[PDB]
């Protein structure tokens, strides 16, 4: 049974969930967290959508190295001063000192891009549109979060190279739809699409794409996945150059993205729906859409059958491309499994007991709200799918109307510290520089007016939306006063 | 094309196939190696049928830290010893010293078996049955070799803890059954299936079984893949136990199986079915079963003839996909057609399907078959009956020739002279063996080139053993034939 309750100390509802419903199990090591099959099947899950999209547009998955040398780690000084504080290094096999320290990838850049300058000899070699399933390593020394923040974590990187700057362009917005695909329509989590700042850019890219989700819980926000235009910032440092005859002589530098999407949909998924009898999975990550308890059962031969009735739906549903498991253990009681697999967040619960069996109905449960309903036999198919798409449904409308009287504008310092201090994540005008945002943030840590409860910290910039709530009037000031706006722009206390 | 013969420079040859199918790429740091998408969508065709099957036996997908404790990795004292010299340490993360240094897994017995411990408090928890798709290093000096033998390398590892050895010995054969379906079902490549001798076991584990392959071209053998039984060795170390159900108090030790499978795979594959045109694929994990090249198309046909010539082509496509053949249409205009037949050939694509205006215009093509070169004219109509039976041929073929060579180069001897012989004719050879460590390495010695070492005992050696038949080392009796030959 859970009872650490979410209102009261999220951190330790947070934990007691992912550990009850068998997701994570703490490693030996600080930071380290084992991903059980409960949650490595929601990964599963995303990785079989994401890829299927993904070769639709001509990706391609492959496998680079995890160990990058020095040398390939320096050759775009942005990227590597903004990395190389969190670059773990392998200094030894065995007690035998290493030729030279190699560093495992915090993100592979500076892995793939010497091998693409090898492919890339003329025009027609271009685009190259790769991806890879596999671990990163940022070897932080702030507080770990499982899910959400964490030293190695399992993602997809993708790299494409382009002899043209449109392409590359389309391509960035293509698959930062493909997250917000992800967060909205598998996970059920609303995403506000945007620009990251000068500051929040990534470091050595031409522009970042982001998409931000809102955890009321906390009241803080936190960026769901990334796409970047890196421009020629690699090609340029890697020589990734072609030569077309039609511009004899002038070498030409390729146009590049990449874009990463981690294991942090799980911690997002989980802060979002989760309540205070554990997890909750939206159906359509859900490992076990349906589970199947048998009931009653204090007469042989009944009991016989009533297991073999639990089988009966158990094929009918698998038949019809629901997920679904028969909890038939005698080990446990019916209670001790409602429990389980409540913890656990499955969407939907059959009931089945001796009285329902020889009367040829059913008791379906729902997750999400808790409502019963007695079903015929007849229309198990039926009813159970439309459920699971009414759950679905419902997940999302919650988890949208949280955000949207979460989400709001205003135009000056006081309203953006109030309506912030307020637990709300703010669009406001925004001159758009560096200092003009660090300036934000220590003023609003400043100024905070604490609510009981609340985080502790100033507001960062989460992004500048593409649509945002309103049109920046003509002439209007940044927040700051001294600036004149440039646009609307995302702010809240943030992960 | 591809100009090294693999008959002669061994090394040279498939260093050129690996590259000019573009299936692997050399990085930067010397002896690690790329997998370029030909070659990961072999991995992933593999992987398919493997995850399948083992989902069907009960067993589950989880991930596990990369990184061990020094602490956790010396629990099991035979197996850290066998591993330690190679085991890869983070001593540092920017220009902080780490406080303690933390080692790259080589093998996740000691990241997993902590938690499996907290996880058993019970007979019900038993049995867990977890396996990770993963990345482990092994940071030998040697020599790598790309797929074969690597630093760092892609594999499923398999990690299974029941409460009776029944179960698990159970377990163990299914999982090597498995391991040779991959080997002969998919990449058409026999193995023989086998257990490792006292000297080649497991450390730490209490007996392993293995499939071992047969490459022609150097005369080795190579280890396919690894099926386990650890028994209570680990349990023991971990303290993975739970309460007898019928003896109130008493405490018994799980009995726990690994097994392992790399992209190897694909390295055999490459050594047995390539040839001097560069890779050849089994129809079975060709990402690309049929590739369809439009050809003829000069500056002087209509633009007419040349829509209606590539609209055949998708046509093709449309009706294999449609059987579920695995198709790709090569319509690109900016390649020639030769460079395109050039192109498909070297990546061991099954069939190419050529269509040129006068074929269309014929309601026929030509299927040409990659393992032998052999060019069928096919009417439009029979598309997908013809190409389904020469795809289901190709995998047939590809299996018997390798069966032919396992049978030529496998044979029995009971001297050790004959041995030594029949060893350097390029062969592996089952010897009446003692089973000793001591005459294994005595074997190594007197044999060396190399020399052979222990490979397998098989579960069916091709002769009993005659009852009291003395060793190849002509002082104890032997126990069991034993296949020995030069290794990978
Ligand atoms: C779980 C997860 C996720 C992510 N990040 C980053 C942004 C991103 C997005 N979007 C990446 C592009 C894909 C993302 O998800 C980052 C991380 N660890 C870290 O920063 C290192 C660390 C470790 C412990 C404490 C604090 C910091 N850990
Ligand atoms: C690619 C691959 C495969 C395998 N091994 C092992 C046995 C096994 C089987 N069967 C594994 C249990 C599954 C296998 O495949 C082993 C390896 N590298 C190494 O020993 C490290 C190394 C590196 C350079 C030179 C020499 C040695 N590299
Ligand atoms: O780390 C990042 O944010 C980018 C996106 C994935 C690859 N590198
Ligand atoms: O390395 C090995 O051989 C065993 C089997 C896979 C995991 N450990
Ligand atoms: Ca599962
Ligand atoms: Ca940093
Ligand atoms: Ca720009
Ligand atoms: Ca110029
Ligand atoms: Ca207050
Ligand atoms: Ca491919
Ligand atoms: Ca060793
Ligand atoms: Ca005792
Ligand atoms: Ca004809
Ligand atoms: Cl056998
Ligand atoms: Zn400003
Ligand atoms: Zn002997």
């Amino acid at each position: 049974g859970l009872e650490a309750k979410k209102e009261e100390n999220l951190a330790d509802w947070y934990s007691q969930v992912i550990t009850k419903s068998e997701m994570i199990e703490y490693h030996d090591i600080s930071g380290c967290y084992i991903l059980r099959p409960w949650a490595y099947a929601i990964w599963e899950a995303i990785k079989d959508f994401f890829d299927a999209e993904i070769k639709k547009l001509g990706v391609e998955n492959c496998y680079f190295p995890m160990f990058v040398s020095q040398s390939a780690l320096e050759k775009e000084k942005t990227h590597v001063a903004d990395f190389a504080p969190e670059v773990a290094w392998v200094t030894r096999s065995g007690k035998t000192e290493l030729a030279e320290p190699i560093a495992i990838r915090p993100t592979s850049e500076t892995v793939m891009y010497p091998a693409y300058a090898k492919w890339v000899q003329s025009h027609r070699d271009l685009p190259i549109k790769l991806n890879q399933w596999c671990n990163v390593v940022r070897w932080e020394f702030k507080h770990p979060q499982p899910f959400l923040r964490t030293r190695e974590f399992l993602w997809q990187e993708g790299h494409s190279a382009f002899a043209t700057m449109e392409e590359a362009a389309e391509e960035v917005l293509q698959i930062l739809d493909l997250y917000a695909q992800v967060y909205e329509e598998l996970l059920a989590i609303p995403v506000v699409k945007g620009r990251k700042t000068e500051k929040e850019k990534f470091a050595g890219g031409d522009y970042t794409t982001t998409i931000e989700a809102f955890i009321s819980a906390s009241g803080r926000a936190i960026q769901g996945g990334t796409s970047h235009h890196l421009g020629q910032n690699f090609s340029k440092m890697f020589e990734i150059v072609f030569e077309d005859p039609k511009i004899p002589g002038e070498k030409q530098f390729a146009y590049q993205n990449s874009w990463g999407l981690t294991t942090r949909t799980i911690g997002v998924m989980t802060m979002v729906h989760g309540d205070n009898m554990g997890l909750v999975l939206p159906p359509r990550v859900a490992c076990v859409q349906v589970v199947i308890i048998p009931c009653g059962i204090t007469s042989e031969e009944d009991k016989e059958a009533l297991i073999a009735k639990c089988n009966d739906y158990r094929r009918r549903l698998l038949s019809v491309n629901i997920r679904v498991r028969a909890d038939l253990r005698d080990n446990y009681s019916p209670g001790w499994k409602f429990n389980h697999w409540e913890l656990k967040g499955v969407p939907i619960r059959l009931e089945v007991g001796p009285r329902d069996m020889k009367s040829c109905q059913f008791v379906a449960v729902r997750r999400d709200t808790g409502e019963k309903l007695t079903v015929a036999e007849n229309e198990a198919e039926t009813k159970l799918q439309a459920i699971l798409e009414d759950i679905q449904v419902t997940l999302f409308t919650r988890a949208s109307e949280d955000l949207k009287t979460h989400m709001v504008v205003a135009n000056t310092m006081e309203d953006f510290q109030k309506i912030l201090d307020s637990g709300k994540i703010v669009q406001i005008p925004f001159c758009g520089e560096i200092d003009c945002e660090d300036w934000i943030k220590k003023t609003t840590a400043r100024d905070q007016d604490l609510e009981p409860g609340a985080p502790s910290m100033g507001a960062k910039s989460l992004c500048i939306p593409f649509k945002p709530l309103c049109e920046l009037q003509p002439g209007a000031k940044c927040v700051c006063g001294k600036n004149p706006a440039k646009y609307y722009t995302l702010f809240g206390r943030s992960y």
